[PDB]
């Protein structure tokens, strides 16, 4: 049910080619993915999320250290969906770490995961039939209005417009974001002093939050581990060589992880 | 100086903002820099680390040799492409201070830092696709490692002109990328050439540095081979308490035909 990242309208399939209205196609990769992108504009880059660290931040990830958050957002899709869904779509699904869970926790229902890494839909493509992988900005989603049951939000960016756009009424939004204690003890490896920032509750024009919870919970890092976390991290290179010296030879770092998830309902 | 983003004719500069004889809005923000635009922080910010630990000192000290050198007593302005954060912008801005220095960028979090840290230098933001200003109105330009098709650089520069290019030559960082490449091989770049302009000089500046695991890191975050690093080598160069690498900065004088 995809528009067209074009004309903006609903994308008619026809074997494994997209068309719309105005003979716009798009054909889907060898793996399974969608791409939805322009054709020579900024893919060109200064990355930071290359290959290379995608298969860190996944390689990290299926260490599940983080599998508490995708368990509670599950379990939150597992009860807020009735049996009327027809599909949910997973904004910056990066190579699908979480939204294979999703899946694999909604049969009778389609899974998208939407993320505008090429690299990183490609892998998770690859690795996840289960979803319909499609690679885009999600400046304006490439799907027709009112066509999603729910979005999972984890945080990846969006405007408020294109959530009540893409959500039927009485649907959902799930979004998770860290919270002020999250790695704590990582930034308190760098910084003067570590100044943690009280989170403004935020709004929806069109939704309802429904439910808001924080999830925060402590990790035993290996020192790899530890050094390969801090390795993608907004600060690492405030990290003088001591603290990864250390950090990397630390039998066992302690750092505890603090999420901060909320449930809006589609207004109806 | 400026020229419309939308009209691209001349800008009526009163107070606080600048327009045309169109109705076109551009306004001028608290931190001083004009935006006439129709990485992240902690990178502007890693960067200007890097450069304030001053181990590009040297390139900017050439340039500004170059700068005192040939302007002369009728000089007036000197627009800097991709000025970033004003690292080597204000030190132009001073050396020259009877003209005005103008400093140009992509980047609203860098000119802001800058805008707001040099004072000497009124600051814009906009592309170098089309330079946000009047033909023929630049005495010199400077464009360290910046991007410009030929034709921008010969309409906005005063005949007889000059513009000052710096671009990484055959040897600038090897070490660096001698770390994440299996062949040691990257030959000869070749010919940078500007039609309308002639070639008055030309010059290289080539000097070991001594970096620490962090400040490497920083320069690599700098650097377009940058995508190339594996994991294990920016864990390692990191915790490096020390990495040696050279520079290589290739320098052009390029002067406006008349
Ligand atoms: C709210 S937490 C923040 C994690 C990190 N500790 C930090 O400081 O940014 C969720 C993170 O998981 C990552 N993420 C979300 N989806 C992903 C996917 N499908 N594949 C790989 N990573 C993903 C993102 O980088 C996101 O910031
Ligand atoms: C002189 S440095 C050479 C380092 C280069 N990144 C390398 O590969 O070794 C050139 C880089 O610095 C940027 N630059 C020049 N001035 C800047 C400023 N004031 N703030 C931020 N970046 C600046 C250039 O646009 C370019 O990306
Ligand atoms: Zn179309
Ligand atoms: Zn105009």
């Amino acid at each position: 049910s995809f528009s067209c990242p074009l004309c903006h309208q609903p994308l008619s399939r026809e074997k494994n080619s997209y068309i719309c209205p105005q003979r716009h196609q798009f054909d889907m990769a060898k793996e399974g993915y969608v791409n939805l992108l322009p054709v020579q504009h900024k893919r060109s880059r200064d990355p930071g999320d290359s290959a290379e660290m995608m298969q860190a931040r996944r390689a990290f990830l299926d260490a599940g250290h983080y599998q508490p958050l995708r368990d509670a957002i599950v379990a939150q899709l597992r009860e807020r969906l009735d049996d009327k869904a027809t599909a949910v779509l997973d904004i910056g699904c990066g190579e699908g770490y979480y939204t294979h869970a999703f899946a694999d926790a909604l049969p009778e229902i389609t899974t998208f995961g939407l993320d505008v890494s090429k690299v990183a839909i490609k892998a998770a493509a690859k690795r996840y039939p289960q979803v319909t992988f499609c690679v885009a900005s999600s400046h304006r989603l490439p799907f027709s209005d009112t066509s999603m049951d729910a979005i999972i939000r984890i945080y990846a960016p969006c405007k408020a417009e294109e959530l009540a756009r893409v959500v039927k009424p009485g649907g959902w939004v799930i979004t998770a974001t860290p919270g002020p204690r999250h790695l704590m003890e990582l930034k308190g490896l760098i910084y003067n002093e570590v100044h943690l920032h009280a989170p403004h509750a935020e709004q929806l024009e069109g939704f309802t939050l429904q439910q808001s919870a924080e999830l925060c919970y402590p990790m035993r890092l290996r020192g790899d581990e530890a050094v390969a976390l801090l390795q993608m991290t907004p600060f690492a290179w405030r990290a003088k060589p001591e603290v990864w010296q250390t950090l990397a030879a630390k039998e066992v770092f302690d750092c505890q992880t603090d999420f901060n998830i909320h449930l809006w309902q589609r207004s109806y």
